[PDB]
């Protein structure tokens, strides 16, 4: 019931008591471990909400004062009459962090308390949502030196009014198919590409075309809507030492921001909230441009580099990647755009385990998710033990609006 | 019921079925994954069933399920475990129980190799004499002058647990570690411990970078004796790098024959806690983890120093630099000499294609991701977007305390 975790590089182990809390399931039986799977009433909402109630007035050590039992009363109302309930200020931004700290994919949670949170509940259209946007946009790319955020859009109420930024996220590149057959620009986004396209949307028909954000308010059809340039932070891809590397014509942007996400807190269901914070390198150097359905870009860097392709054992796969890597930390530090290389990211988070065991009894981890796509086994996080489990307040997947929306 | 795995780089979805014949526990609950986690005397009782699914298995595997050898080798199988408290495997059910462990084996990215196995049956064997003979033959017949064959020697099974037959070693062919008085340690620091009970037990030790350890070998509960190896058996291949001069300058070797020999191999409730096996290595078993992990060999500082990185900030990535660079001169090395190995390119690839043709022929193939992919360059081998399943299917290999903890030592 008590459960420990060892490092098996420096033999700490750690007692993990806050998996008790658990709420939602994994996925895994004790027959089969689902650890790799991308993904696995007016009567509900009152336990939901009196949880986070309880661990609310619990932070701020006044667990079982007037004040608890005065708001878990007053939801309790509210509840009963309208069938939801408003969170305060206070709460939203207690929940938004909290989401952050128990999401148990994210290598970058030492961050978690240090989130600014935009409190978008009184908007009512596409334009205002567009307007909030480009706000948390430049607001966190802050010309390079770049600062979490989350911009929280109205909760859920009948599930036929939702708010949604169908974008992945706020900044992406644009795909195209191709009478040729290849694909032109970034593949991850053909069918969006396509939907913004069938919308009206004028494609430059680029490698690197900056996606306009598609957004929904209230349920109704949404709406396209460019984000001013100035306000999309890019970086030119060069090679420290490679003076042929730009000639690859490469480019990434500066801030990554997750928008088709669901913020659960407290039973309430907020369906738009885009956050951001900063990448890690290999984000882009690794995923974005090469895995094969991808930029897919190592065939074009190995023979550049004048490597043997002909034999898989020449490793030529690997040291094309390790230079793209090298490139792409490079760049970003040069242009002083905030970057995190893998090293210095997964050695924060074995502090913020410790920290996380040491003040909060444990802290939820994916090591599938957690462990670099490259150099796995030299990051000390490949080497920790970890309990993956659900807490609450969360972010979590939810359909791609096209698939749903009542057009 | 059926369960859908999706490889999220080529659109293939699979179906297992397979896992409806699982029957040990994951480590898993609905409330909590230990994917993660390393390491998550019988009865006449649980035997005779355990005995009666194995039985059951082989003889579908043979077209003969229902047939009378089928059912006369159930009641003989019965009778014995009534009168007798145990029974003994035929030769045929040895062998196939042996692969199966292996095809059952959800760690195991060699697995394609599952059906070429050579099993040594050693269960006439009774003295720490014996076994070495039988491991000798093993490493002979297994290196064949670098020409790698998969094997496996099977040593009587477990009786009451207090006659055990053991393999010391973790296994066949290693390395000592010596801590010294500065802290500082010569040889594999994974090896100290084991190193110190050899010493102990007799062994004069070299006390070099690479002396090969005895082997320290148990049988029928008695106390363990020490062997040396014959060291032309054991092959060696001395690391150099194809455009680095300097690299053999290191100093560094490795042996050719990865052997496990510390597991126990369970077959129809039958417990062999000696069974060493081996097959040929991946290269990164050697260019990332035994040379490149901090508490093993860590040459990362040496090689990056001797390649002139920037090695004042991680983010110039020196370590994944060095990293690769000892990677191309493990398998340059092992190529060069006519030693078997095997990249994780073209290892991944072939497990992908084992894999889908276990689900379209078995229902299904478990597997453990945390183990599949390989310790370095983990996205660009096909596996990282390959979804699977983890459970438990008998035959099996297991862990198994080791046995310097649970011995009573006789003198
Ligand atoms: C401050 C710098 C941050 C770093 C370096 C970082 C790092 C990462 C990385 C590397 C991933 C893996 C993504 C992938 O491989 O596709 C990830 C996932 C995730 N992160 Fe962060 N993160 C940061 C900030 C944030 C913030 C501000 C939030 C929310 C407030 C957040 C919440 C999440 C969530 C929910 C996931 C998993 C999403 C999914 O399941 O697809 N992170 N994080
Ligand atoms: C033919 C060449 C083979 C290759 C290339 C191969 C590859 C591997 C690798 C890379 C590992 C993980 C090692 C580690 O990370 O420490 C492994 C684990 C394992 N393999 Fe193989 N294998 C081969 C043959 C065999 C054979 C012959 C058997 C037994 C019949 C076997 C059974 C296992 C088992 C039981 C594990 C898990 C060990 C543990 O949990 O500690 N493999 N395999
Ligand atoms: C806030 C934040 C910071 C950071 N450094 N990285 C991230 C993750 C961002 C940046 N890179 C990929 C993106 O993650 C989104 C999840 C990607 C997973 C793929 C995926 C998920 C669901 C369905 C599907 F088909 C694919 C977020
Ligand atoms: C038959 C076979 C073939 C092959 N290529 N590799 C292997 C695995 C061999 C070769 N390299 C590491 C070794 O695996 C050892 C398995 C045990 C795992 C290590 C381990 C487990 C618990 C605690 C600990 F400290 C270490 C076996
Ligand atoms: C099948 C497997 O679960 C899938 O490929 C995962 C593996 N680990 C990952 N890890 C991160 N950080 N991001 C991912 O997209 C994935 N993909
Ligand atoms: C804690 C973690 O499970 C442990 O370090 C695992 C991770 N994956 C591994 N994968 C392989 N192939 N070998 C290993 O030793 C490990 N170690
Ligand atoms: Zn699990």
């Amino acid at each position: 019931r008590f459960l420990k975790v060892k490092n098996w590089e420096t033999d700490v182990v750690l007692t993990d008591t806050l998996h008790l809390k658990s709420t939602l399931e994994t996925g895994c039986t004790e027959h089969i471990c689902m650890g790799s799977i991308m993904l696995p009433t007016k009567d509900q909402l009152f336990p939901l909400a009196k949880e986070f109630l309880d661990q609310y007035y619990s932070s701020i050590k006044r667990f079982g004062s007037k004040a608890h039992m005065d708001r878990l009363e007053e939801v309790n109302k509210e509840i009963e009459s309208t069938s939801t309930y408003q969170l305060k200020d206070t709460e939203l931004i207690y929940g938004a962090k909290h989401a952050w700290r128990n999401a148990s994919r994210c290598v970058g949670r030492i961050q978690w308390s240090k989130l600014q949170v935009f409190d978008a509940r009184d908007c009512t259209t596409a334009h205002g949502m567009f307007n909030y946007i480009c706000n948390h946009v430049k607001y966190a790319t802050n010309k390079g030196n770049l600062r979490s955020a989350i911009t929280i859009f109205p909760q859920r109420t009948d599930g036929k009014h939702d708010f949604r930024v169908w974008n992945s996220q706020l900044i992406r590149y644009a795909g195209y198919k191709q009478p040729d057959g290849s694909t032109l620009g970034d593949p991850a986004n053909v069918q969006f590409t396509e939907i913004c396209i069938q919308q009206g949307w004028k494609a430059p028909r680029g490698r690197f075309d900056v996606l306009p954000l598609l957004l929904q308010a209230n349920g109704n059809d949404p709406e396209l809507f460019q984000i001013p340039p100035e306000l999309v932070l890019e970086v030119p891809i060069r090679h420290p030492k490679f003076d042929w590397f730009k000639d690859l014509g490469l480019k990434w942007y500066g801030l990554p921001a997750v928008s088709n996400m669901l913020l659960e807190i407290g039973g309430l269901e907020f369906s738009a909230c885009p956050f951001s914070g900063w990448y890690m390198g290999t984000e882009i150097g690794v995923r974005d441009y090469c895995d094969n359905s991808r930029y897919n870009i190592l065939e074009e860097v190995a023979k550049k580099m004048d490597l043997d392709m002909r034999k898989t054992s020449s490793l030529w796969k690997d040291q094309a990647l390790v230079e793209i890597n090298i490139a792409v930390l490079y760049s970003f530090q040069s242009d002083k755009v905030t970057i995190v290389d893998h090293h210095s990211a997964t050695e924060s988070f074995i502090k913020h385990m410790e920290n996380e065991y040491r003040c909060r009894g444990g802290c939820p981890a994916d090591w599938v998710w957690i462990v670099p796509p490259m150099s796995g086994s030299i990051t000390p996080v490949f080497h920790q033990e970890m309990l993956n489990y659900r807490l609450t307040p969360s972010f979590e997947y939810q359909p791609d609006p096209w698939n749903t929306h009542v057009w």
